[PDB]
């Protein structure tokens, strides 16, 4: 398959990181993401 990155399944990457992260952050208004990419365009 070619991978490496991986995440659960109530969870989505931010950015560069792709740190994955709980939907309860996502489309908030925190940075709690690790390139605030959660809240660009959100
Ligand atoms: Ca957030």
């Amino acid at each position: 398959g070619s991978q490496d990155v991986t995440c659960s399944l109530g969870y989505f990457p931010c950015g560069n990181i792709t740190k994955c992260i709980p939907q309860f952050w996502r489309c908030d208004g925190q940075v709690d993401c690790d390139n605030g990419s959660d809240e660009q365009g959100c």
